[PDB]
């Protein structure tokens, strides 16, 4: 019954940064890891900006409390360029790097050698099979999926995915951790896309196909879903928000898995944007242009 | 260039009652038509409850002005079980009856004979082809789709569907009417499901399939979509809200016109509930039970 206190977050992008922020904000000792010092410095800057927005609203009537919250949370987030140098004394690894099985397996296979014996490994993968990543290590009993939603400081859901090998002890530690982060964990089977993505992604692809067919504009489709279905974001706004590169990798993976399935037919428009390095908000342009 | 003032609504169910309510609340004279006097009484009763709520929240600090508002709105709503006589002179007929092509065509073919020449005909159909229903009359230039969203008193979207035969004047009158109702019109092509349903319905069916596959409970799927995607309602709650009978009709229709398309594959669970007359909130029970 290990109580997660030290968390190593690998990847400081859209999700990793958010996971580190919330873990640190809730009293956990955090080490954020990424490829270079510049990337980490940028992630840190992003987290600070996010924290201040949280502070302006959560501590609107107490600026000092706001200052202390921002400072305390940031000081709880250490940074390192090599996770292997950190894991020998961490309680939990939360991987949030590129959505690519080979790269994730290579990462975990290496960390498995450096991590303390009690260290739990968790992947924030959007569409890959947890069992496949777990077998890249010899620590399957302490391996599971811990899937957060974008943006992490706001979305309450956390899908907890056990593989047939995950131990009850590992599962309960992750459920307890989820609640410690102030989230609402939902245990899910290790099936492609788990719950949310399995239903959300195919829908987003259909939105793109409707647009490519020339049936309607991206603008009207977004307006229609927000005003007709009550969605916070139209599909194209959400696609850019999630990241077009990540979306493409998700669908390519499933497509390869089930080539004839209409749900996973690649989109020429999506592939072209990704090929042109227009990944959405994270690059300043996706289906739409941003600042 | 007709300005819609007198409106005839055929069908006093979930959508018809809502359309009558908003048109009347915005100053139009309305005649709500249905099959029996008991159905109309229930429809008008429901509109009153919706108004009592629209009042307590729009005339909270002014109780008396609230009652006057409710009374005056209900008064501007006449009822009748004889559409043929009512349409002799009306500016617009908005049909909101059972989602069944044959039944809708039979209705409009007949009314086309009793309505004044300037009268515009519009269908609130969820998934049928406007061109198909229009050709059941000889008033195609004055026929179009006017699709509202559930609940009508809340959802701002209205899809305005032109057929290749709809005149610009008819289109404009419907756009003006939509805005008069305080709605946000979006012109859509006459493609199956237009924008919202083409994307929404297949998603609702996928949610059912995930449940039927035994991968997750309806409760967790709803929790996951709300907490992970920020949706107002989980798919199962929305299905019951929309009506399981209507959902089934929509899908069976698309299935018939494209039997080899796996996306329109009917659901055994959905058919069973409909067969047992459990249509959701409508009947007090659908996937979930309601008090
Ligand atoms: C691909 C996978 O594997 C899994 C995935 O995650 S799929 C994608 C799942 N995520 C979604 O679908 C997101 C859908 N969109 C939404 O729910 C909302 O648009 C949203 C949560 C992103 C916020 O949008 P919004 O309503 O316009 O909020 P915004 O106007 O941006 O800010 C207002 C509120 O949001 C908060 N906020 C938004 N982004 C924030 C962030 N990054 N950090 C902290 N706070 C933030 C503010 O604190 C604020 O609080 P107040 O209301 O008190 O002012
Ligand atoms: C099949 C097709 O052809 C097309 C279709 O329509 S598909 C279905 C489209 N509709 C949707 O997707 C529904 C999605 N769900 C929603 O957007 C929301 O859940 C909802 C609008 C139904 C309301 O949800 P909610 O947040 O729980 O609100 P609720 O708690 O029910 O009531 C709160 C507000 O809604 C209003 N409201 C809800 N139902 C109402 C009604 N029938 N009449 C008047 N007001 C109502 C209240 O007046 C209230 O105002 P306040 O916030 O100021 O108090
Ligand atoms: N974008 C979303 O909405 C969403 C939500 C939940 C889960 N996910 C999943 O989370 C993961 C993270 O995606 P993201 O949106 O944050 O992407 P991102 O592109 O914003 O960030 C990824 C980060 O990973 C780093 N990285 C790449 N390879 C690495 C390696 N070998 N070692 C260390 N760091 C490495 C990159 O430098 C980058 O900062 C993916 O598996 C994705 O499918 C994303
Ligand atoms: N349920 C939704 O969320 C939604 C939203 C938009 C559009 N629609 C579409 O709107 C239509 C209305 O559906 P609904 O949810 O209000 O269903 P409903 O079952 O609640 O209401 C239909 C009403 O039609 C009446 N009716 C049937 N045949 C009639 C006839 N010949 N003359 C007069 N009245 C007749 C019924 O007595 C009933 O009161 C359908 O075509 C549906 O696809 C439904």
């Amino acid at each position: 019954k290990i109580i997660v206190k030290h968390v190593t977050v690998i990847g400081g992008g859209l999700m990793g940064a958010g996971i580190a922020q919330v873990a640190a904000a809730t009293g956990h000792t955090v080490v954020l890891v990424d490829q270079t010092e510049d990337i980490l410095a940028k992630s840190k800057k992003g987290i600070e900006e996010s924290l201040r927005k949280v502070a302006k609203k959560k501590f609107a009537e107490n600026p000092k409390a706001g200052d202390e919250f921002v400072e305390k949370t940031l000081s709880t987030i250490a940074t390192s360029t090599d996770a292997a140098s950190v894991v020998h004394s961490t309680d939990l690894v939360v991987e949030a790097i590129v959505e690519n099985l080979k790269v994730k397996n290579e990462l975990f296979k290496r960390l498995d050698k450096f991590a303390a014996e009690h260290t739990i490994f968790a992947s924030n993968t959007s569409s890959l099979q947890i069992t496949s990543i777990a077998n890249a290590t010899t620590r399957q009993d302490r391996f599971a999926g811990l899937h957060f939603f974008n943006p992490v400081p706001v979305m309450k859901l956390v899908e907890v995915i056990k593989t047939p090998m995950t131990s009850q002890k590992t599962f309960e530690s992750l459920v307890d951790f989820s609640k410690a982060l102030g989230k609402h964990p939902v245990s899910c089977k290790d099936t492609p896309g788990f719950i949310v993505n399995r239903l959300l992604v195919p829908y987003l692809m259909e939105a793109i196909r409707l647009y490519e067919r020339g049936d309607a504009s991206k603008e009207d489709i977004d307006t229609a879903m927000k005003l007709g279905a009550g969605y916070p974001m139209g599909p194209f706004e959400l696609l850019d928000y999630v990241g077009l590169d990540t979306t493409k990798f998700i669908v390519d993976g499933w497509h390869e898995m089930d080539a004839e399935n209409p749900l996973h037919q690649p989109s020429p428009s999506l592939n072209k944007l990704v090929a042109e390095n227009k990944f959405g908000k994270k690059t300043g342009e996706g289906f739409y242009k941003y600042k």
